[PDB]
């Protein structure tokens, strides 16, 4: 029945008015493979809106890697891995993901965002911590909640808010600290040097998301702790499939024990169907890429420094990115909008992040580069994006 | 770092001693597609353990279909549905989901467990409540969590729990009802009429988990509400291409403006990549084939029928069972474990229930039906299974 749930929903207008002004840009309706453009309603659009940050949900190896499994396994496994959803595949990717890592072991998930429930919800329970940088993605805090845990969030990147934090906690529980590597929204790598000197001295578990990180920083795109240096003082890496790696999923690696332990413990992982033989297939495929073939990850940064570059030499403000997301700061809701809309309509593909996730004053869209970029067509886009900010009076 | 941690799983022992014992009967790793036979450590294994209720999972179309998106949209979209990651094909699969559970609109979800995860989160807030069948699946549960709403747990099918509990609460609150309609581990059916009655009475929202229903029951296979009638007393209707529809990801269906507030507000779709075209394709494949080819609903009730005469028939004590889910007692976790794997070991596949999800004294086997199960095959795994029983003196 259907009154009070009326009620609840009634006083969400937004997406009305957008739409009732000519400005809604969200789940637009795309008619292509992800590539550098995409078809929407028939038009050829630059695409600076994706996670592929290496191009490669169009590598016709890893599309046959996929089709072939597909030939094989069928389209599903049809259970949770712990029971008849598991594959020698998924075995196999396991293993690999665990050397690229290095770690000793590693449990797949079906989706990253189940990735981060599983470990956050099942590890720290009552009478422990988990202490969550402010920024961190969405899944985590979820998973976080999920724990039976107290969970506290610290500064974004702020050492001196996790130590205190985490000092005013009684010794005798367990703490576990998990960050995101690059944060998405701007760009920025997570302090993991002092993060994990601050765990090391109060003994609490680290974990880190390397979605936005694997494929991107790293020796061969291992992800921040490679980036670091700090394997061995990250208890968990966790990282997903559906952005370098090209498919979707995702993976926790980390000790033996304490991945047994998840496997078998973590509700995202027991009750939740196992990744398609496609999505393992391409996974495997895009890691082998990635490492063997060095131009990918050469590519995406040679683009990422130009575009970077191009911006600031045009007088874009930029968030303090240290990666391929570029974040353009316009500093109004409704001209994230308009530009967002006006973008599209001359064929360009950003991101709107506007209130209740962010201020109003700190709205932006954001700008990805891919490997598969030309300066070409960066060039196109930011000529485009100089018109429309002056169209919109940013 | 990991002293603490290590601390945290130090007493789960059950995996070790299984293993230690030669009883360790979890991930399995199959070798094949998911089939009535599947290949373990390279023999051949009857398969009574899982959710692909039509066999569907092997149809040369539904492959076909998977391998052309592949082609056609590459290997993953690389974004959530919110910002880059909706194709035409995701929305075709919406407005054909709609269709089929007669409801104005849907919205996907990358996994099944995600779809619970985004209405129970988003839509009953502070103040208000959401009422759970004390039996509903983990999703769900892990649903309500994330929601800031007080969740409240009643006793399993008691009508008279649910109208109480909801009679206590405050008027000026909304409330909603969220049930499996077939609930897995027994495979009974929700008292969807009277669940639905009281709801209307205190106007509660009702959400029904049509998991193992859909291809399952209804109309075409088109759910619970429509095996009861009651399409139109039901806001709700979420449902999982894990099973049936032998792929991967999930949807909620509802009406249009409900659907709309979701998809922009929660964030297992705001904030998790698409599903992959492949999936996209593989569901929209089966969902025609359900439709178009009333022969494996049909025969994988034969299957049943005959299945579960066969059981009783033998002196299998079965639980309240009204689907292709025949649950079968042991009552002792150390026979089910024994069991499972000396089943295993002669060629049988079915999935144990033991503590602590259920007591030591309701510990079971599960043994599923498909529609492309054989009489012979049924017959066979039977046959090991009443040997089996007998080894193990239950
Ligand atoms: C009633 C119900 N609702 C939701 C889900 C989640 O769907 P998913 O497995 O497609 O994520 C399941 C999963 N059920 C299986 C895995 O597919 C399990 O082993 O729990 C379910 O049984
Ligand atoms: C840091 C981090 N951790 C986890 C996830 C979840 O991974 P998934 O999108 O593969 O489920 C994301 C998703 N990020 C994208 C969707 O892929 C989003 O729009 O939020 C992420 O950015």
């Amino acid at each position: 029945s259907k009154g009070k749930l009326g009620e609840k929903i009634s006083q969400f207008k937004i997406v009305e008015e957008l739409k009732a002004k000519g400005l809604y840009a969200y789940f637009r309706p795309i008619q292509s493979k992800q590539d550098t453009e995409v078809k929407i309603d028939g038009r050829r659009v630059l695409m600076f809106g994706s996670n592929s940050y290496l191009g490669l949900t169009t590598d016709t190896r890893i599309i046959k890697a996929a089709q072939d499994a597909l030939e094989k396994y069928g389209t599903g496994c049809a259970g949770s891995r712990f029971l008849n959803g598991t594959l020698d595949i998924h075995v196999e990717l396991e293993e690999k993901l665990s050397a690229y890592v290095g770690k000793e072991a590693a449990i797949l998930f079906s989706t990253g965002f189940q990735s981060n429930l599983g470990p956050l919800s099942c590890l720290m329970g009552r009478n422990d911590y988990i202490l969550l940088d402010e920024r961190d993605h969405a899944s985590i805090i979820d998973g976080s909640r999920l724990s039976f845990s107290k969970v506290i969030k610290y500064g974004h990147n702020n050492m001196e808010d996790l130590r205190a934090k985490l000092s005013r906690l009684p010794e005798d529980s367990a703490k576990l600290i998990c960050t995101d590597g690059i944060f998405s929204m701007e760009g920025d790598i997570v302090n993991l040097p002092e993060l994990t000197s601050i765990a090391n001295e109060f003994d609490a578990a680290v974990m880190v998301d390397d979605a936005h990180s694997l494929g991107v920083i790293g020796h061969k795109g291992a992800g921040t702790a490679s980036h670091f240096g700090l394997n061995d003082d990250v208890d968990l890496i966790m990282g997903t499939f559906s952005k370098s790696l090209a498919s979707l999923g995702g993976f926790v690696a980390g000790d033996a024990d304490v991945i047994d332990f998840l496997k078998h413990n973590a509700r995202s992982v027991m009750f939740s169907a196992s990744m398609t033989p496609a999505s393992v297939a391409s996974t495997l495929k895009a890691l082998e890429i990635i490492q063997n073939e060095p131009e990918h990850i050469e590519k995406l940064w040679k683009n990422t420094d130009y575009a970077k570059a191009q911006l600031l030499d045009h007088g874009f403000d930029l968030g303090a990115t240290e990666s391929p997301i570029l974040p353009i700061f316009i500093r109004s809701n409704e001209k994230t909008f308009w530009v967002t809309k006006m973008l599209q309509d001359d064929g360009v593909f950003v991101n709107p992040v506007v209130s209740p996730a962010v201020p109003a004053e700190e709205s932006l869209i954001r700008f990805s580069l891919m490997a598969t970029h030309t300066y070409d067509q960066i060039d196109e886009a930011i000529e485009k994006m100089v018109k429309v900010f002056k169209q919109a009076e940013v």
